[PDB]
DNA sequence: AGGTAGACTTGGA
DNA sequence: TCCAAGTCTACC
């Protein structure tokens, strides 16, 4: 999921588990457990916790318990879950946390592409994977000159540098090339020729791509290459930029 | 030492 | 055979 749907994955699982206590944690497949190393000492450490609060950073959830905090990333594919441990799991089932209630909370992935990281709660912001994060694109923090700054400083493309989680929190490849349509600009254009004015319209977009997701389907270019674009009719494109597939109109975007 | 490549994973083109 | 995805860690 992307970063509005993220949001709302926060919103609605923390009811279903705020106050519900750990009894268990199950671990079908260890290498989803980045930190500590071992996914034993990962799960040992949890039971007993209660969870206190669900914050989102970027694309990650960080669920707050007593003492420790678990920073998770479903990135495209991975997905949550409250059911009742008397059924049977859903296929691709990899982590599982038991509460002392009889129900569970669940990481399934077809992909099992996510991650998961468990530090005391004063140590997850210093640490992977929420360290050097960029700021939220919707907050004050994310500005034109905060933009320029990080532009006018590097030698790589405009696409590369709105790819870079340090630069700004929640971008990946579908919200990039989006934003660019809508900025008017080439994503395999250097950040650095980027104009001043052409900032400011970047920034904007970014912003309104991300808020509008939520407070295929609506998008410009993103996987249409080869069909007409829906503001002038040219047809959408796609080649390799920052070693990533990438859309553009090649008139609407100079 | 910015910046790029490798590693992670596996259903499908 | 190889691409997709997001974000780390490994090194020119
Ligand atoms: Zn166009």
């Amino acid at each position: 999921p992307e970063l509005p749907e993220v949001e709302t994955i926060r919103r609605t699982l923390l009811p279903l588990i705020v106050g519900k206590t750990i009894e268990d944690v199950r671990i079908f497949w260890p290498n989803i457990i980045r930190h500590p190393r071992d996914s034993e000492a990962f799960a040992a450490r949890m039971i007993g916790q209660t969870v206190r609060g669900l914050e989102r950073r970027g694309k990650f959830l960080k669920f707050l318990l007593d003492r420790d905090a678990l920073i998770s990333h479903l990135r495209m594919e991975g997905r949550y879950a409250v059911a009742s441990a008397l059924e049977p799991l859903e296929p691709h089932t990899h982590v599982v946390f038991c509460f002392t209630d009889g129900s569970e909370l669940r990481y399934r992935d077809v992909r099992k592409f996510g991650t998961m990281h468990v530090y005391a709660k004063e140590e997850a912001d210093r640490r992977p994977p929420l360290a050097e994060l960029g700021p939220e694109p919707l907050s004050p923090a994310f500005s034109p000159a905060v933009l320029a700054e990080r532009a006018v400083k590097t030698k790589r493309s405009v696409k590369a540098l709105l790819l870079d989680c340090t630069v700004v929190a929640g971008f990946g490849n579908i919200y990039v090339d989006e934003s660019l349509f809508r900025a008017g600009i080439l994503p395999g254009r250097p950040a650095a020729s980027l104009s001043s004015k052409e900032i400011e319209r970047l920034h904007e977009e970014m912003v309104a791509t991300i808020g509008e997701a939520v407070m295929q389907h609506h998008l410009y270019v993103y996987g249409r290459q080869g069909n007409p674009c829906k503001r002038c009719g040219t047809p959408i494109e796609k080649t390799v930029v920052a070693g990533r597939g990438t859309h553009y109109c090649p008139r609407c975007q100079r």
